[PDB]
């Protein structure tokens, strides 16, 4: 289809170039990588401090470039504990000029304990222009 076509355009222009992750309160850095864990068709692994459990609120910078233009550039997450969905997340960036680099901003709002998460919990995040799903992708998280 030509929505197929599409979709595949726009996960071949993306890239994410770097990500951290903020105790929203202190504003003291919990994570920080430059891996693409958008990338499709393999399990990444981050590793995050036991303390992001306590947080009330992190707040997420997301940096990423995208050839396409999208309409409306969202994001769905969802929490798996041993396969069962605990938890979903939605945040929308909204339109993406062609050839852009982007810094994105969202605010994560909130457990057992870490040593029984860690290694247990994967986020499953789909990245969509509008309703049209461009990709999916899976991090397992370990909690250090
Ligand atoms: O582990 S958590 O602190 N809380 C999730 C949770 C666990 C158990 C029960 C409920 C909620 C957490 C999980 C995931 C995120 S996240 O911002 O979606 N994020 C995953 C991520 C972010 C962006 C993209 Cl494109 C793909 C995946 C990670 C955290 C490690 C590297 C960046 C931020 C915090």
């Amino acid at each position: 289809s030509a929505k197929d076509e599409r979709a595949r355009e726009i996960l071949r222009g993306f890239k994410l170039n770097w990500m951290n992750l903020r105790d929203a309160e202190t504003g003291k850095i919990l994570w920080q990588g430059t891996e693409d864990l958008s990338v499709p068709g393999v399990e990444h692994e981050a590793r995050v401090p036991k303390k992001i459990l306590k947080c009330k609120a992190v707040s997420r910078e997301l940096n990423f470039s995208s050839t396409e233009q999208m309409e409306k550039f969202r994001l769905e997450q969802k929490v798996y504990f041993k396969g069962q969905c605990l938890e979903e997340w939605f945040f929308e960036f909204g339109f993406v000029i062609p050839n852009s680099t982007n810094t994105w901003q969202s605010l994560i709002e909130a457990m057992m304990p870490a040593s029984v998460l860690t290694g247990n919990v994967i986020i499953e995040t789909k990245f969509f222009d509008d309703d049209l799903l461009v990709s999916t992708s899976r991090v397992r998280l370990f909690y250090v």
